[PDB]
């Protein structure tokens, strides 16, 4: 009788249906009689008769709909069980505290070789999962962690990693490795954004390779998209790259002198962000007073569970230690970073009669002198790149505008350099010559939208339309093509396909992606010739529209080029198109690439051993080498759920985790999920395996009939097996009892077998 019904804040309230109306259900909320709510019909869903009960599998729930479901998390998320199954999907629920002893390696032993459903929800259990499914069946896997920004996809990658390296790995240091390998890329591709302290600012696949033993060989990184624009500027609630912050508060005075480093106020590449230090009571008395900047010294230290600026320079120096960087190597690593930070504070002043140059500021020179001597660049070369332009063959004044774009575009492509080479020397620290399988995570953001879109969130939502699709043809279309073929009468669950919004993207010729390189290959490139040709040649695509057409103000007043609407089905995104010429660009000007290239410093020259190389393109090849992998591997998946806005424990937001389940695609999928069958063997190998052991009774039976009495001999029925055409499938829950019967050891065959021959008679 008491119903799940909306509620604003927590989703859904509890109550009793007291009356129908034409379209309308009337509620009266549990415990308050007399009150009453209007409710659309399908906005009312049945709830469990025990409310107070929680299952470890959604599947379980004599009701499963996204009420019973949000019900369940919760119940389970305020005894600090953060994990919990949709059958083999993992919900993952963000418990921003350590929970103790869930990550032990007492905790890893227990999840090993242990089927899905034996033990405890836990992301130890996907992966082993994962490992099993690649040894039995001799292909490479995928686990993708998916989620909002703060939700946990990073924490939960490194858990998996940490899993398999322990659990399969030789208990050599090269096991250490691919766990050492994250503060390292952290401390380079991570930064404070207003939802997570810890944000990736780049995407990353991480994939573990095994011998044929299964037994880890190596790992390789792939890295995606490393955000450029932070590199520069940051709004006050935000801070550039850790590494900086690490770097200042941790340095030795020694390596401080040598760096001229300073409390990170003195730095422009730091100073319109946020300039305070993550520390705690013990940590702040281990930095020096001469790091820290007025607003630490007003403010105090910024609080985090798991972030210290001082601790994970320490550790981070540990990590680079562990994995074969030698000092020279960090210090010529530390060296780029001071680099960078120096050029930054070089400063430009207006000259000429009409201001059509520039001139470095006088209180620039320092910072020149440090810059040049850190990357090992003349002075002078680095003074006349940063402020003329050189092209018949004649060297042109910059403007001020343009000798700060100038810096800028340098001190993004150095530092964007600096992290592909981390990328590769942590890729070096693990190598492998042979691998016969891997195991691969996926870590990287989803759909995101803000007040203002350029084109981080462009190549973000791109790359979030063709995952989409990965998922809907995983999930949805060759999960069901496999129950059609094999008979089994599975309500189908449809999907429309985003085929549409990729094309205008990434189509040769027509694509987004080209019509912005054509314009960077044009005389004159202009953002506006750019939008108003993609208006131009897509005036017929529906996933396309003017900013106006848009019903929100801050719209209104966007010019036709200067930026589109894309209709993603997530959500219409406007991008402003200011900047997608220049953000477009991985390559530096030349003088600037000769300048570099130049370098006194080989280390600086190594990191770069009409000049364009597309963002868009290098970006779309990438992903298609990972769709690639993808297509090609059985894939595992993990949501995690950011639990509120405010980074806090035991908070759980009703309405923003509804919101969550709903947008992941979760909610659309659990009657697909629920009455599906994850486990399947074909009976020709469940006889093949069981051949040899069986006695002539036995070995006559055609494999479809062996199969059956081997099922009704161990006691399983339909409720947790049905048999198609050809194979057999496990129900959601089923799957130790699917592995008893999977399991190849002789002893556990002949076994299973005499318990069958004894059954028969
Ligand atoms: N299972 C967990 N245990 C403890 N803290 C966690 C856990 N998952 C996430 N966190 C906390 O939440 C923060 C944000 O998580 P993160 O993995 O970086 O998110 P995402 O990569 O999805 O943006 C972490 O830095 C940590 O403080
Ligand atoms: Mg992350």
């Amino acid at each position: 009788k008491p119903v799940w019904a909306p509620h604003p804040t927590d989703g859904f309230q509890v109550g009793n249906i007291v009356d129908i109306g034409p379209d309308s259900l009337t509620i009266e909320p549990l415990n308050q009689k007399g009150k009453t709510f209007l409710a659309l019909i399908n906005q009312v869903f049945p709830a469990e008769e025990d409310s107070k009960k929680d299952v470890e599998d959604n599947c379980s729930l004599m009701y499963l709909n996204e009420a019973t479901l949000l019900h369940n998390i919760k119940v389970r998320y305020s005894k600090d069980r953060i994990y919990t199954y949709v059958a083999n999907i993992l919900i993952a629920v963000n418990p921003y505290f350590d929970i103790p002893k869930i990550y032990s390696s007492e905790t890893i032993k227990s999840y090993q070789g242990k089927s899905l459903g034996t033990m405890p929800p836990h992301v130890f259990a996907i992966a082993d999962k994962a490992f099993r499914d690649m040894k039995v069946l001799k292909l490479s896997q995928s686990i993708i962690v998916s989620g909002e920004s703060g939700a946990g996809k990073t924490e939960n990658t490194k858990f998996v990693l940490r899993y398999l390296t322990e659990s399969y790995g030789t208990g050599q240091d090269i096991d250490d490795r691919i766990v050492e390998a994250n503060p390292l890329l952290e401390a380079f591709g991570n930064a404070k954004t207003v939802r997570n302290n810890n944000s990736s600012r780049f995407g990353k696949f991480v994939e573990i390779h095994f011998n044929e033993k299964s037994s880890v060989v190596g790992g390789f990184v792939s890295h995606y998209l490393l955000e450029k624009s932070r590199i520069c500027v940051q709004g006050k609630e935000e801070r550039n790259y850790h590494i900086f912050y690490r770097l200042c508060a941790g340095a030795s005075e020694d390596i401080r002198e040598r760096l001229h480093l300073s409390s990170p106020d003195n730095f422009r590449y730091l100073n319109r962000g946020c300039t305070r230090y993550f520390a705690n009571k013990e940590t702040d008395k281990q930095i020096l007073q001469n790091r820290k900047s007025p607003e630490y010294l007003k403010a105090g230290s910024l609080k985090d569970p798991l972030l210290d600026d001082h601790g994970d320079f320490i550790r981070m120096c540990t990590a680079m230690k562990k994995i074969g960087l030698d000092d020279e190597e960090k210090l010529d690593l530390f060296r780029v970073v001071a680099g960078v930070l120096h050029l930054g504070n070089i400063d430009f002043e207006e000259a000429g009669s009409t201001s059509g140059g520039c001139n470095l500021k006088n209180k620039s020179t320092q910072a020149l002198e440090y810059c040049a001597e850190l990357l090992g660049l003349d002075q002078d070369d680095l003074r006349v790149s940063l402020t003329t332009r050189v092209m018949t063959v004649i060297k042109v004044p910059l403007k001020v505008e343009q000798a700060n774009n100038a810096r800028d575009a340098l001190a993004k492509t150095v530092y964007s350099h600096l992290f592909d080479h981390v990328v590769n020397r942590v890729n070096q620290c693990f190598p492998f010559e042979t691998s016969s399988y891997f195991i691969g995570v996926l870590d990287i953001a989803g759909f995101e939208y803000f007040e203002h879109n350029s084109f981080e969130q462009f190549c973000i939502n791109y790359c979030n339309e063709k995952l989409q699709q990965f998922f809907n043809e995983r999930i949805l279309k060759e999960e069901q093509e496999l129950y059609q073929k094999e008979g089994l009468g599975v309500n189908e669950v449809h999907y429309v396909d985003n085929q549409d919004c990729i094309d205008l993207i990434e189509a040769r010729l027509v694509g987004i992606l080209d019509i912005l390189d054509e314009e960077n290959r044009l005389p004159q490139p202009s953002d506006q010739h750019f939008t108003s040709a993609v208006h131009q040649k897509h005036k017929d695509h529906f996933r396309l529209s003017i900013p106006r057409k848009s019903k929100l103000a801050i719209h209104r007043n966007i010019r036709d080029d200067e930026g589109f609407i894309i209709r993603h089905f997530a959500g219409a995104v406007c991008y402003e198109t200011t900047q997608f010429v220049e953000k477009n660009n991985d390559a530096l000007h030349m003088s600037l690439e000769s300048l570099i290239c130049e370098s006194r410093d080989k280390f600086i020259r190594e990191l770069f051993e009409l000049s364009f190389i597309s963002v868009g393109n290098k970006f779309k090849t990438q992903l298609n080498l990972l769709l690639d992998k993808l297509r090609s591997t059985g894939a595992s998946f993990i949501r995690c759920i950011k639990p509120n806005l405010k980074m806090t424990s035991h908070h759980f937001e009703g309405a923003q985790i509804l919101s969550q389940l709903q947008c992941s695609g979760m909610v659309s999928v659990l009657d697909l999920m629920q009455g599906g069958f994850p486990s399947r063997a074909s009976f020709h190998e469940l006889y093949n395996m069981y051949k040899k052991y069986m006695p002539d009774k036995l070995a006559r039976l055609d494999p479809r009939l062996f199969c059956k009495a081997l099922f009704k001999a161990l006691g399983l029925n339909e409720i947790d097996y049905k048999f198609g055409l050809t194979k057999v499938f496990f129900r959601p829950g089923k799957f130790a009892e699917f592995d008893q019967i999977m399991k190849s050891d002789p002893d556990h065959l002949a076994e299973l077998v005499k318990r069958v021959n004894h059954w028969l008679i």
